[PDB]
Order: C-alpha cells, then sequence, then structure tokens
C-alpha cells in the first residue's frame, strides 16, 4: 500500500513507528507550505519561476536587509514570476509575499575580517566616530544604550551566537570585555543580550516607516520580530493601519519572554513563528527543541498556523545535499505539526535555493504520510471545547466525513480563507481545496497546513445557486488537472446557505 | 448541569462511573423503543391509549396464544387507540406491530377437569411423559401429557425435562412403549398447557410448522410491520421465514429471536442474514445455564451494535409488576444495564399481558431508559464504533457519520433526517449520537419500523408534495423543528443537524447542515 | 480457552464484549464475597453448614428485629457451624459476622385486632394517617397510625407517603386538624408495623439511637467484626458509630449503608471516614425514584474502587427465590452487573433469612459471581486504576502494584500474601488482580474481615512461631501454597508471586517474590 | 517543578507537547549514551581523560581507516585515561570500546569535476577499488562520490559536480553489490578485536542473518561475550531488518551510508521503524552520523543538529554516535558535552506514560522470572517515584530487562564481570558499577554488600539522596538467569 496506510492503521504510536515503510510512496500534494526567503540567489524573474515550479509558496522579504526600492524591486519580480503561469487558470499557484520585520536588532559596524582572541581586551562602543574604526580590539555595536544594559559579568554574543564577550567593567567611553568565546568576525554582524533587559522598543521609527510599506504595496502577511508580549502586536496592528486589517499577522518569537508570555501572545496573533536562530541564542541551544515542540503544540490546539525556521537545511547553503539531521529536521518539524517550513540562507543567498526548495517539498511528503492521524485526529477533537460556530461544525463534520471514505479532497468555497482554516485544524488527510474570489485570501491561505487555494476569475452568475456549482467544478476541474482527484474518488464539499462570508453551513458528499 | 454532562466529560470509564449525578434530570426524549406484549390487560382500546401516552412504541403480538380472529381484533384496537391522536400531525405517535411467531414449543396437556385447576409433581415419585392423544385432557400427578411425538424418541435415559419456566424437573430413568417413565427431580405446582424445555435433547421438530407458515401469512394480510421469529437456529431459519412471508411481504422487518445454545453459537450467520436480534432470555436462560445469559447478552448486544442492528432485550425485566405496582431492585437495575449494554428496545410480557399493572410497567422503562440514555460514555462508544466500523463508500454512511460528529461537537439538540424507508436515520442511530434523532417520512409503516432503532423519533408527514421539489423539503425539515418544539425536544437558541439529498426516491442522502433554533 | 481469555485479550470494550463466551468455564476461586442474613430460615446449625459449603462469607444480623438473646443465639451457631470445619486447616473457611444497626427506621401501628390479621388498602380511597397516641392499635382500612409525630408537619399537601418497602403510596390531599387526608396511590395488603419513607421530606431522628447504642455494645462482647451502619447521612455519623463500639472495638470495620438523598449527596465526606460503604438500595430506591438507584450504585461503586475500600451491593438482588427455585432473568444480570460494576460484596436478605431457598440462592450468587469475575475487563480497569491513584511512597502499596503487575505478566495463579492486620492483603485487592490474593494471618479476626475485599481468600495459621523468624516466614507461604493445591487454586506447575516483610510486625511489607509450584 | 513533571502528568501526548517548560531543569542522569568515534583530534590520553569527564560512553574504533598498530595505540589510550579516574571505586566510569567494521566499502584512488563533462572509471579519470564496478554498473546506472555529493551516470557522465579528493567513499544503489559482508581485512580485523578484548562490534553493511552469523564464526570461541550491533547501512538491510534483527543484539542506523544508498527523504522513516521495531524487542538501537557535523568546524550547533539529538532521544534510540565531530574536528569535547545536554533535557521530555502503557500492552505475556521480575520493578518504581532501581547482574541481561521498559528511575547495574559492566552502556538508563571485593562466605551477606555497594555509589554520584526509595532486584541463587525478587528500601 502507498501513503503509510498500514502505518495508518496501528493500534497504537509504536506498533505505528514499528510500520512506517521506505517503500510506501506517498500520494498526495505536500500539505506543508514552504516559506522562501528572497535574496541575490533568488530574485531573479526565471529564479522565482523555477522556485515556483519546485513548491515555493510564501515569499518572505527580509527587512533587516535592503531599502525600500530593493523589496519593491522583489515584490516586482516575485509578481511577475506568479503572473506568469495566468495562462492557465486550473493550474495557476497563487503564492503569498510576507513581509518580515527588522524589530530590535543590535549589529556591529563596518570583506575583511578580524579575529576575536579568546582571552583578549575588547571594547563595545556605540562612539559614532568609531562606527567603521572596527579592530581585533574594539567592535562598534549600533544599539546606544548597549552600556546602560549589560552589567558586569554580562554577557554579549555575536554573529550567530557564535563570539562570546563577558564585561569586566563598564567605564565612560564604553564596554571593557574578555572575549570568552574567540572567531573570526565580520561586518555587521548580529549581537544579543540574553540576561539583559533591552529597552529597545519593538517597534521602531523604520519598522513603522516598513509596515505602512507593507501596506501601499499589498504584502499578504507580517513575521513580526521580536515579540515579547500582547502590546507588541498590538502596536504591529496600529501601524498597519486601517488599509491593513486583512494582513495576517504572525508573532515570532525569539526569546525567553516571548517563550514565558507565549499564550498572551498566541491569542492576539494570526499564528506563530519559532524563531530558532534567535531563540537558539537567548536560551540554551539544548531547550529550543522544547520551546519548539511546545510552541507547535499550543498552536495545532488553537488552531492557529505555525511556522517552524532557521537553519533547516544549511548545509545546503553551500552544498547540493543536505546533511542527516537537517533532513530530519525538516521531516521532525511536520511531525511536530507545523503549518509552515522556512528558508533563510538557503534561498537567499546560497549556491542551490531551487535545490533546497524542492528538498523541502520531498521531505514533507514523506512525513506528512507518516502522521499518526488517528492519535492526532482523536486528541484534537478531545481536546477542541464544545463550539456554537456552525462553520466548526461543518468543518469537523466535513473532516470526520473525509476520514470515513477516504475522501481524496475537502472542497470549501470560502472568502476571507477562515472556513478553509477552519477545516485545517482538524488536520484532514484529505486536501482542502479552497476556491475563492479574494486573490489575497488565496494567499494567505497558504499559511494553513492542507490547503490548496485555487484562485476563481469569472464575474458572478445571475443565479447564486448556479455561481456556487460554477466554482465547486472549477475546484474538481483544478483537481483533476493536477491529479488531486481521480474519477471515482470521493469528494466533500463544503458550501453555505447565502452569499457574503461567515455562513458556512452545508456538508456533502459527492462522487467524482 | 442536566444530562450527566459532568460524566459525559471524563477521561476515563472509571471517572466516568464516579461522577454519575442522580439529581442530574435527563432532559431528552428517551431512545430506547418499548414493546409490549398485549394480552386481556392490554386489549381494550382505552387501555391502549394509556400506554401509547405513557410510552409503548411497538405492540407485540404472541402467536404462541390466541386465535387468528383474536389476533384481528388486537390490531384492529391497537389501530384504533393510535389513530385517536391522529387529530395533531405535529404530536402523532406511531406505533408498530410485531407478530411474534410460536416456532417449535412444546407445551404440557390441559388438566383434568381443570385449565385453571392445579396438580402437584411431588419431589421423588414416578411421572410418567405420554403423547397418547387420549391424555391431552387427562393428565395428572404422575401423569403429564406433551404435545410433541417424537419426545419419546428424542429424550434419552438420564435426560432432563423442564416444565414451566423451567421451575418443574423431570429425569427420564426408563424408556417404553406407551411413553417415557421419568422420576421427578424437582417438583412444584403444575398448570394446563406449561412450556417444556429439553436441553441437551437435539429437537427435530421445524423452525417453521405448518401453523407458522399460516400465521405468517396472516400478518402479511393484517399488514404488520415486524415479525419476532422463535426459536432461530441457522441462517434457514430465516430464509424460511422470509419465504413464508411472501413477495408481499418484503418491507416487513424480520427479528431473530436467540432462544437456545445452537442459536448462540451460530449467531454471526444469523445476524448477517436478519435485520435484527432478541435477545430471548426466557428460553435461553433454561436451554443453558441461568449463569450464563447475562454473558449471551452482552455479547449479542455488543455484535449489534458492531454490525449496526437493531437488538432486543427481552422476559422478566420487570416481572414483580406483574403483581406489584413497584419493580424490584434488580429489575430496575435490569433494565438500566440493558441500556448500557446498548439494547435498542427493551420488552414487556407478563408485566403488560395479564398482570394489574401494565400502564404502570410501560412508565417504568420509560422512566428508567431516560436515566440510562443520560449514563451512556459515548466518548468510548463512539470512539469505539468509530474505530471498528470499517471504511465506507456509501454516501449515506459518509454523512450519518458526520452528523453524528457535527452534533457532538455542538451538543445538537437534535438530527433531523428525512427518510423514504428510514435506513438514513438507521444509519444515524447505528453511531449513537447522543442528540435524538428525527425522522421525517411519508411512508406510514417506515414510520413504525424506525422504532426499532435506538434513538430515531419518526413523525409521520401528511401534506401532498409542492411543486417545486425543493420547497417540499424545507416543508418537511419545518415540520420536524415544529413537531420538536412542541414535544420539548428542541428549543428556541438550540442547534440542529438536518440530513438531506440531492434528489427525490431513496438511496441518496448526501446533505448535511447545521441550523440554529 | 478458559476464563474469558479471549476477551480479556481484546484492544476495546467493545471487542471485549464481542467475545463473551458462554463455553468458556470460569476457573478461579469466587472473588466475590457472599454476605449473607440470618434467620428463621438461616439459623440452625446444619443449615449453617450447607450456606458455608455453598460459599457463605459474611453473616449479617439485622438488629432492626429480635432481641440481644435472639442474636446471641445466631451467632453460637453461625460460630458452631464455623468450627465444625476445624478438623482441617487447609481447608477451614472463616466466616465473618456483621452486626447490622436498626438506625432512625420510622413504622406504622398494631392493627385492628390482628397481629398476624391484614388491612386492604383500596387503590383511589381515602386514608387517615393520624399520629393520635390513642390510634397506635385502632388501625384499618381506612386509619394508619404512625409513630412520627412530625409526618403530619413534614409533608406538604400533594406530598408522597411509601409504606412497607414502598409497596403502598399515599399522597397528601388534605392535611387536617389530627390527620393527613391521603388518597391511595398504589394498593395493596397492609400489615402490622411496617415501615414508612418520606422522600423530599426532610427527616430529623437521630442516627444513634439510645437502642443502636445498646445493640452496638452488644457487638462489642460478642465480637462481631463489622458494623453495617444503617442511615448514615454525614461524617459525624460514623465517629458516633465509633464513640459507641467504644475502645474495647477499634478493630471493628465499619460499614456505612448509603439509604438516602443526602447520604448520597455527602457520599465523599463519608467514605473518608468510613472503612466501607453499603449501597442499600432498599431505602434508597424509596428515598430517590427508583429509576435513579442505579446511577447511586454504579457512582458509589467507582467511588469506592477509586478509594481502594470495600463496597457492598445489597437488597433484592434475588427476591423471586425467597419463593421460587430459580431466579428471574432480571436477578441473574442484576449479580453479574454488581460484579462489573466492581462490587465487593453481595448481599441477601429475605433470600436468606425467611425464604424457602437459602441455601440455593447463596449457590446462585456463587455461580453468577464466577462467571462475571472472569468477564472484567481487566486491561481497562488496571489501566484506569494505576492512572487515576496517585503516587505513594508507602513501601506496602508499592509491593502491591509491582506484585499485581507481576502477577499479570505470567498468568499468576496467585499472589500469597502474609498479613497481619489485612491490610497489605487490601492493597492487592485494590488493584483488582485476577490472580486471587491468598492471605496467611494469625489474627483470627483479620481473617475474617478480610472477606470484605473482593478477590482475598484468608488462610487461619494455627502453628507457634518457630524460632528462627525467616523458618516462620517460609512456613506461613508454604501452608498458604499446600492450601491452595487442596482447594484447587494452585496446580503443580503454576508460577505464584509471594508478597512478604523485611521484619515482623505490621507495616512493613516490602518484598516480592516470583516462585514456580 | 522539574524534569518536566507537569509534562509527564498530561493525559494525551498533545496535553504533553503543550506543557513542556523550558525552565524545568532535568534532574537525573542522562541515560542515552554517548558513541565517540577516535581520531586525531581524540586520541592523546589528555584528550580522552576530557571526554570522559564530559559524558563518553563508548569509544568507537573505525577500522576502515588505519593499521592494527594504529588501533593498538588507541585502545592503550583510552585505557590508560578511563583506568586515570581508579583512584576511587564510588565515581569511576566504565568505558566500552567498539571496533567498527570496515566491509564492502569502495573508496577513489589518491581536483574538480565538471557539471557535463566525460569520466572514465577504472579530472577526467577517478580510480575506484572495487574491480567489479565494470561488471554490477549498467549503461544508465548511477555511482555517488564522497557523502553523495558527486553523480556519475554511465563511460561516465557527471550528473552532479564538485571539488573531489583523495580516497572517498563511493555508493552504488540499484545495483547488487557482491562484494563480501566479510573480506580477508574483516576477519582480521575481527580477530585483532578479540586479542585486544574489544566489547563491541559495530558490524557494517550488514544486509541479511548470515552476515552476522559471519561475523559470529570470525569472532572465534575466544569472543562469544562480544555484543554485535548490526549496521543498517542499505535498502535490502531495511528491508531484511526483522531478520536481522532477531539474530543481532542491537542495531545501528547507519544513516550516512544509507542516506545515499535510499533517497535522503526517506532515511527519517527507516529510522523512526528501526528505533520502534527494537525498543519493541528490547534491543539496543544506535543513532549515527551528521548528528552534529557543524562542530566538526564550530563551536555551536546548527539548530537542526539541535533537534536530531533530542529526536533522536524521543524516537527511543539507546545512544548517540559523533564520528567526525570527535575524530577530526576542532571541538571534539564541546561536541560530547552537547550530546550529554541534549540528551538530558530529551530524556527529561519523553511520556514515559504512553511509552510505559504501549510497551506492556505490546510485548507478549512471559514466563521467564527474569521479565517478571523487571517488569513489576519498573512498575513499582514509577509508582514511588524511585529514585533508582539497583539490579545484581552476571551478564548484564537482568539490567537490560529492565531497561527494555524505559523506566524513568535509573538502572543502577551491580556487576563484577568488568566486561558485561562495559557492555551494559548500549541499553538506556543502565549505570554500571563495577565491584572489586573478594566474595563473603555467607553468600547473603556477599548480596547485601553489593547492594549496599549500589546505594553508596548511588549516594556519592547525586543519583540518590536520603529519604529517597529505591527499588532492589535480586536472586534467589548465585549463578546467572535465576533473578526473581523485588524489594522496596528506603534511603
Ligand atoms: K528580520
Ligand atoms: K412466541
Ligand atoms: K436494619
Ligand atoms: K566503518
Ligand atoms: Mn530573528
Ligand atoms: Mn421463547
Ligand atoms: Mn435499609
Ligand atoms: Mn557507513
Amino acid at each position: 500500500q502507498q501513503q503509510q496506510l498500514p502505518a495508518a492503521m496501528a493500534d497504537t504510536f509504536l506498533e505505528h513507528l514499528c510500520l512506517l515503510d521506505i517503500d510506501s510512496e506517498p500520494v498526495a500534494a505536500r500539505s506543508t507550505s514552504i516559506i522562501a526567503t528572497i535574496g541575490p540567489a533568488s530574485r531573479s524573474v526565471e529564479r522565482l519561476k523555477e522556485m515556483i515550479k519546485a513548491g515555493m509558496n510564501i515569499a518572505r522579504l527580509n527587512f533587516s536587509h535592503g531599502s525600500h526600492e530593493y523589496h519593491a524591486e522583489s515584490i516586482a519580480n516575485v509578481r511577475e514570476a506568479v503572473e506568469s503561469f495566468a495562462g492557465s487558470p486550473l493550474s495557476y499557484r497563487p503564492v503569498a509575499i510576507a513581509l518580515d520585520t527588522k524589530g530590535p536588532e543590535i549589529r556591529t559596524g563596518i570583506e575583511s575580517e578580524v579575529e576575536l582572541v579568546k582571552g583578549s581586551q575588547v571594547l563595545v562602543t556605540v562612539d559614532p566616530a568609531f562606527r567603521t574604526r572596527g579592530n581585533a580590539n574594539t567592535v562598534w555595536v549600533d544599539y546606544p544604550n548597549i552600556v546602560r544594559v549589560v552589567p558586569v559579568g554580562g554577557r554579549i554574543y555575536i554573529d550567530d551566537g557564535l563570539i562570546s564577550l563577558v564585561v569586566q567593567k563598564i567605564g565612560p567611553e564604553g564596554l571593557v570585555t574578555q572575549v570568552e568565546n574567540g572567531g573570526v568576525l565580520g561586518s555587521r554582524k548580529g549581537v544579543n543580550l540574553p540576561g539583559a533587559q533591552v529597552d529597545l522598543p519593538g517597534l521602531s521609527e523604520q519598522d513603522v516607516r516598513d509596515l505602512r510599506f507593507g501596506v501601499e504595496h499589498g504584502v499578504d502577511i507580517v513575521f513580526a520580530s521580536f515579540v515579547r508580549k500582547a502590546s507588541d502586536v498590538a502596536a504591529v496592528r496600529a501601524a498597519l493601519g486601517p488599509e491593513g486589517h486583512g494582513i495576517k499577522i504572525i508573532s515570532k518569537i525569539e526569546n525567553h519572554e516571548g517563550v514565558k508570555r507565549f499564550d498572551e501572545i498566541l491569542e492576539v496573533s494570526d499564528g506563530i513563528m519559532v524563531a530558532r536562530g534567535d531563540l537558539g541564542i537567548e536560551i540554551p541551544a539544548e531547550k529550543v527543541f522544547l520551546a519548539q515542540k511546545m510552541m507547535i503544540g499550543r498552536c495545532n490546539l488553537a488552531g492557529k498556523p505555525v511556522v517552524c525556521a532557521t537553519q533547516m537545511l544549511e548545509s545546503m547553503i553551500t552544498k547540493p545535499r543536505p546533511t542527516r539531521a537537517e533532513t530530519s529536521d525538516v521531516a521532525n518539524a511536520v511531525l511536530d505539526g507545523a503549518d509552515c517550513i522556512m528558508l533563510s540562507g538557503e534561498t537567499a543567498k546560497g549556491n542551490f535555493p531551487v535545490e533546497a526548495v524542492k528538498m523541502q517539498h520531498a521531505i514533507a511528503r514523506e512525513a506528512e504520510a507518516a502522521v499518526y492521524h488517528r492519535q492526532l485526529f482523536e486528541e484534537l477533537r478531545r481536546a477542541a471545547p464544545l463550539s456554537r460556530d456552525p462553520t466548526e461544525v461543518t468543518a469537523i463534520g466535513a473532516v470526520e466525513a473525509a476520514f470515513k471514505c477516504c475522501a481524496a479532497a475537502i472542497i470549501v468555497l470560502t472568502t476571507t480563507g477562515r472556513s478553509a482554516q477552519l477545516l485545517s485544524r482538524y488536520r484532514p488527510r484529505a486536501a482542502v481545496i479552497a476556491v475563492t474570489r479574494s486573490a489575497q485570501a488565496a494567499r494567505q491561505v497558504h499559511l494553513c497546513r492542507g490547503v490548496f487555494p485555487l484562485l476563481y476569475r469569472e464575474p458572478p452568475e445571475a443565479i447564486w445557486a448556479d455561481d456556487v456549482d460554477r466554482r465547486v467544478q472549477f475546484g474538481i476541474e483544478s483537481g483533476k488537472l493536477r491529479g488531486f482527484l481521480r474519477v471515482g474518488d470521493l469528494v466533500i464539499v463544503v458550501t453555505g446557505w447565502r452569499p457574503g462570508s461567515g455562513y458556512t453551513n452545508i456538508m456533502r458528499v459527492l462522487s467524482i
């Protein structure tokens, strides 16, 4: 059998594991959406085309680097690459665009390299004149209060926490420190101050500018950096302004406080990013996996998208093949229950961006087939409280029906994505094919595992009921074309009693 | 809270038990249908009316007693009592009629100048069992006549003969030319025409005698809804019932009564071929050791639950009530446990056929079943059923389970289903929703037969079809709601799950909708 | 296979039910202890001997009736019957003796000219209930007198009044200047001095009257083992029993009978303070609606199972047998379901106290309990208990669960425990092993009280201590094995789990060993 | 609370996940043993001392490289480093030594292979040590070179270019490699292992039961004691796994080769399947290769590496390995310290509730008194949050049977057999203590002194504190195979 079905029929998790079969070919669209960071390696229209073809679903713009003009070019190229496939509506793949916020970063000064000798004296300055006078015994940083916040005996991580510094006297013109971990240091590198309370705002003048930019260029999603408390996302919301309620806000969890106040942060956000990079510097590297698995679990419970991020395939920045740990990282993110998996170096600057995307694609398909739905579904139902919202009620119904007949797909009409979401919330195995007129909602829905958006272009029919049927039919055809559904398959169709959003309430079983 | 909801939310069966609350009032129509046997105590139109009011859903005609004329009067009186409530379609309660077959019984003769007189079989004495036609009526303390010619040829020396609900006990010591010389092993007081059981003897009597066949044809002609088939031992037995029922009667549901060891052993083959099962505890309780019935009962109920077929629990559920206005503590727990076991219907016999409290007896099964229905640990039950039931490609099943699931998620007060033959109402109840299954149908018969399936409340719909089919569909669903409101099944603010189909005719159910009342 | 093993190996409760097998013979001592009530039917030494042979483990003396002298004779006769088997220590069966308290009973008066004669209260007729001192003797078909002046003040117009076991039903339709003008709801033949109940109406008689205290002091002096304490409504009720029991009687296990609504509601507090519980169905079934008892029964048994305390199921489990040599189908299933519920003991009252078949009645509870015990789905049962029971630091508990676990893994025939006060035997049964708990003790009393715990089979050990303690330990273990072999609990080639301790005196169990027989 | 106890008390796996707490400090010896490969970075006695201190439990000698003399020096150095702590029997840490077999490898001879260009096999000329290559790769066959980084399609054509070094691993999937599992050299290497008293054989390229039979034959009679760990490195091996496991003492998920022989996407499936099956069989299973590669070069692991380790433990692995990280890299001790740190966190996060349930449930009934005592002991341990289960064991088997059920309390195994003490590291949760005193006259006393020994060693290393409960497992008579007693004692 295929799809790891013998494994799906197991009575225990152990028996399940014991039955995973390397010769059981996956046989389903991959449900985990891939987010790819745009950079020099992935910015040319022709490259983007390849990346789309290979599996990219979300383009991530990292506003930690590049000017407004630079990101506008990125948006313009993505949109071009994406619309090059509009020749065939039945095959067209929407691509989301996520603005990633700079946030309260700290960076060293200005392709040369100094060497911080272990045990040696290094001075950290925020004096404007030393802004480029950086050397083996002097590092300049762009956070003037550094001197006010890192006390004697405090730690200062530099460059992915690879360099490490102990403050051994805080004198007038800077921090007198001793290198604890040396390393070959380069230009403008990221700095971390664990244990220190960085009074740096979650939203600086630039972030606000950057957000307004996102509104004007119609970005779909904000990955909000360094989110430490509910008011942080409120601030993002305010900045996003009224022209931008539609925009999904994904809070990146990058530090201890963020981890601790996670519950409050989730309730107020549209989803979460396990921001492992910073997280892995702010808390001990041994402990990330706990935060990751805790947050993914909690999101699964709340029904919100969760993203797993950073170094999932690092070696690929430089090599055509991933390390054995990277492969298992991707699979375990999926098995953890992550809605999306990300790429950074691997697609922004590396020598194999398309190969990197093909790999997340390949692994996610295997891992998705290896999900023990039986336990998963049971636990979700069991944990999720009762509900009175007809849309939820239909969803779980639909998912249940899908399971009973091994439906190829659940086809949903949706206006804002919400009813597609409520379906994927319960993790059907059948694919959730979402038919929508809202180009934006079609993009934002990539954030939810197992949704395949289809953008519908025809003008409304006179008779609403007809309009509904043409759309469902549209789903089926697109379905047939991309090999999601074959003649003789059963499909579950979810619709509503009247137009407008918020009235989903019907579930139907149809045969193809 | 009500409906034993704290108990419903328990994480284990033990925790569930630990949270059952005597002050949590049930709050739902009772889902276990009650079958009542018709006799002198329950035959008058006015009595029937009371029994309907009290909860009766199936009238059982016991063809072991009475003539054709006698049962025709019963049917006529039921139907009258039933139709007396047709003045209000929104409140009308359909009542099924079940013909219960005589089958291969054996009874003693009539007593010497005494149909209502008693002889006494003393422990340790010689009793001759005769088949001699001349002794039918001549029977005494040392002589009992029996209506089974072959008895003399089937009980060996050392073989046991039970008389009267197994309370009398004879052991064959000598066989002879003019009967069985027996010694009374258990004595007691004996009357006329009492049931005989022959465990250990293979009884070569047919499952369907010339009379049964006549009885069955009778059932066809008078439009009975259900056949409780006695002494069903193997698949061919129900085939025989089917043939006899003839072509004028495919619609009739066949319920095999399981009354003996062989029947218990070939149960699987019998179920596959029957519409449902009756755990016939009376005979079963004599054919196998009394200690073992509970095992057959729980096994069969379990298996039916699995197959999704109606199962009936029967006999002595409330015996003391034949004679007393209150049940014994075992009787009460018997009913509750039949329900908790997972029985679709519970029966009454003596209690409604001859006893002094037939209505009180019906009211009691009503009261207990409501409590017990609320105490079912659906969480486990539902999980196990899904888990056990094979995948399915039939859109009707698919919608059913969907509907049940949706119902659970919002504590739906009801699932309302349009159904033509009952099948989609049945597939719902197969998954044991807690929300009541309100089945709307134009088939008066299907409305009656549906009582066989736990949790289905049938509503007979009387209006002529609208021109636009979609409108006809809506009026029906609306009809369900209103009836619902009126009988306190649904209150304003409830959510309800509506199940319908894409086109007319049966077999095409495939839609599930969430509506608020 | 035997012992319903296929059914034990099932992955779900449903599959379990589906695999119960009527041909799978039980093969194990029955673990549910049987309490028999002593009366005219069961007071003769020779009868008692039969009842012991048949399975009785606890004699229950019902102090609601009979004088001190009368109960002394009962004790004497039991002890005589019991010690008649002392000729063989390997086979000797200890029998507990439980004193059942009268408590705050409410009663009717003596009849017009008839300490034996009878009045009929006809359904629908006017009935005056006086509290008038004069009429305590002047009762007829329209006048019943009652020994509780306050009844007039507590039952409001429209309230019920149940009489004699709840078989007679009166409704107050007028409160008058000397009596409640009642209509007869339920009719029937009324006797002299019968029990009256007042549901919903709150009562104010003490839990412990001057007589109870006397009765308790009596129990001490005659060395009763167990007090079944009637009408326990709150923790202080058992404190009172404890005080009355006096210092000569800490050893005595106190079982609170739960007989009313308040008792049901304050159950948690009552359990914490008692050694065990009695589900007193009789009264309970009159105080709260008859439909609801099964809920109180299953909730209490569940909670006791959780707490690890003995729970008894009681009253009417086999009533028809008071009068008939076979039980009704409901009675059989009642017993099975008590066991499946998880009851430690099952009781008999009328069936053994007055009826015509006391020994047969005891043989039946024995026969059913064995079947039902084999049908427990231990897999779930064990899982749930572990899961629910909090961590523990007491080495005795820790050894128990370990022992139970080891037993399961090798289908041990038995767990053999040395115990001084019964406590380590109890902690084993607490986890419901399937293997039998063979408890070896020198305390004749502890040997009796242990019957209160499902699955414990006490063996009284008589030899004087050896010089070397270790040797004394081994002879006792060996004693268990031999007794074991002799009664067919263990066969050559069986594995057995032996639980002992590091030093003498109670409270130090901490060793578990696997041995082969 | 500590040890992720709130998460242990969860009613579902989801709820469990939801309750993992980064501020819940682990508080227990780490139970996953660490296998470290010896090389230039890790061969000096002083280095070895550091690596023992940091957590190493098994030294891995990779016979794919180095001469006999070279491996003798390694053994010698390990043994020295190890015995330098013998100053104190209560603290002494035994270190196993595992001989890792070369087996049917293929390597290149002693340059950048351009994408597109011609390359013959016997810059435009790679040499290979497997003469039959010409015989088993047909027109349109694939030849991987160096950790599957290069790809050659058959005369070949380069499909994937790359920078080629000296003597590098060649892989041929789809081809049936008729090279023997045991060459003349392997046999020599194995005989070597016997003579120098290695403890464990990691047997390379195990494809079928007869492969381990061959290893067994070569190991000879002087070496029945030696535990044999079959390395699963290819498709056939994955397919015939059941047969292989039944006949082996344990398994190594040899990800490196496996990741080249089967698609990289699929390894995690083989890994989780094998670890699951081993957990079921009660045999040790090893997770291997690249668990921390970046550390070969960098002082900190990547985020994928960290999660790789934790997931191996959560998968249920008995041991985790390091190769380049400790054999040649610039951070061997840091690498060992990391596997130590992660394994402790991951171990505390195991959802025993489910795990234990499932193992009981799955494991068939048993009549062997040792098993019966084990499960009993584990059950007792759970009920009182025992700090430890202390077992007397002669061959390790009763320690093994305990760990088979994954207690959370640590399994402190007391033994006289120095070797058994070493091999027991293969079983999660076993902490061996070597006992040196001569037997007492009264056997019962000898038993007690040993149990007492375990307690004291326990106290000293902070496994058990006064007031803890401990579970003690012993037997009714001397000699192995008769464990049958379980006792609850307070410290
Ligand atoms: K950023
Ligand atoms: K009949
Ligand atoms: K009493
Ligand atoms: K090797
Ligand atoms: Mn970051
Ligand atoms: Mn019958
Ligand atoms: Mn009472
Ligand atoms: Mn390898």
